[PDB]
């Protein structure tokens, strides 16, 4: 029954896919970002210039004080608010209501989005990063303990809308096989990332380097982020196979867009990455191909025209690897939780390149990968 839940999300990789959920009794409707990097559920609970709507515990009868504060801060943004438990349910997905923690916010800061249409935030990773502590059970384990929601879901990010399959897998949203990477360590969704390649290249770094101090998956980021080394090693190759054109260097630090005739992007001219993910078996991995149409995030035409304008949605980190949303669009992603493990198969609303295709390919040997997890 997983046909309900398909097309359930909207928005996009720059502010953020949202599905519909419901707090409180009687029902308030909300948007609510969907995001595998955090594990707070929080929404608007107080006025806010950038909010139409917010969460009135007041108005709910089944609300819950837990007479406790918290705050949550990101990398970018933070907010913070009262802990307290309501009912909540998905429209457009499983049809079951559970009592979970939701986050009132008071306060925040740089966190609610303008033009966003979300009003809160779903984290779906685990517990050991919730806040304040991980005490805080998580929503979708409250889902899990509370009703008979198999212990997985699935993500389908559309770019150029997307589903977000709870409990399941839908085999119509995907083609191909899929490919499994091991989950290391439950607390983000954090993968490890064996070997690197554009355009066929092999990086030629350690593998540590990929991983340091970690690599997660994480749909509540926009772009690619590489630690420091990695994304000077990305970018010396990614200019060196584009040098056809000159583009400012506020472009290759996310800063300035590019623009090109409205239908002449040159494609061609930049390589596709190549990430290869530890697999199940022994001395075994496998890889996801990205097109520059993943990386080169589209944006609206600051000038007064209406030519093809881009952004690089490639950045430096120094928290680790981020898979964000533009890695993820071109795949249907599965957060196989019960097996501790995340699948990757080509969507169906894949990227279409002239010449080139965004891929999953396996398998591949690879020996020590072990070696490739931070320590
Ligand atoms: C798809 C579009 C996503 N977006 C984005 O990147 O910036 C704006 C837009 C929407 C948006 C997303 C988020 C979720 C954050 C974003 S982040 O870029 O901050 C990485 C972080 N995950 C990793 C992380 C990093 C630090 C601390 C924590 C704890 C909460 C566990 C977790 C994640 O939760 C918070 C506020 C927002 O306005």
């Amino acid at each position: 029954s997983f046909v309900e839940m398909v097309d359930n999300l909207r928005g996009k990789s720059g502010q953020g896919y949202y599905v519909e959920m419901t707090v409180g009794s009687p029902p308030q409707t909300l948007n609510i970002l969907v995001d595998t990097g955090s594990s707070n559920f929080a929404v608007g609970a107080a006025p806010h210039p950038f909010l139409h709507r917010y969460y009135q515990r007041q108005l709910s009868s089944t609300y819950r004080d837990l007479r406790k504060g918290v705050y949550v801060p990101y990398t970018q943004g933070k907010w913070e608010g009262e802990l307290g438990t309501d009912l909540v349910s998905i429209p457009h997905g499983p049809n079951v209501t559970v009592r979970a923690n939701i986050a009132a916010i008071t306060e925040s800061d740089k966190f609610f989005i303008n033009g966003s249409n979300w009003e809160g935030i779903l984290g779906l990773a685990y517990a050991e990063i919730a806040r304040p502590d991980d005490s805080l059970e998580p929503f979708f384990d409250s889902l899990v303990k509370q009703t008979h929601v198999p212990n997985l879901f699935s993500l389908q990010l559309c770019g150029a809308g997307g589903s977000m399959i709870i409990g399941g897998i839908d085999h119509s949203l995907y083609t191909g096989s899929l490919w499994y990477t091991p989950i290391r360590r439950e607390w983000y969704y954090e993968v490890i990332i064996v070997r690197v390649e554009i355009n066929g290249q092999d990086l030629k770094m350690d593998c540590k380097e990929y991983n340091y101090d970690k690599s997660i998956v994480d749909s509540g980021t926009t772009n690619l982020r590489l630690p420091k080394k990695v994304f000077e090693a990305a970018v010396k190759s990614i200019k060196a196979a584009s040098s056809t054109e000159k583009f400012p260097d506020g472009f290759w630090l996310g800063e300035q867009l590019v623009c090109w005739q409205a239908g002449t992007t040159p494609w061609n001219i930049f390589p596709v990455i190549s990430l290869y993910l530890m697999g199940e078996v022994t001395n075994q991995s496998f890889r996801i191909t990205i097109l520059p149409q993943q990386y080169l995030r589209p944006v609206e035409d600051v000038a007064t025209s209406q030519d093809d304008c881009y952004k690089f949605a490639i950045s430096q980190s120094s928290t680790g690897t981020v898979m964000g949303a533009v890695i993820m669009e071109g795949f249907y992603v599965v957060f196989d939780r019960a097996r501790k493990r995340i699948g990757f198969a080509v969507s169906a609303c894949h990227v279409h390149d002239e010449f080139r295709t965004a891929a999953v390919e396996g398998p591949f040997v690879t020996l020590d990968m072990e070696d490739c997890g931070y320590n």
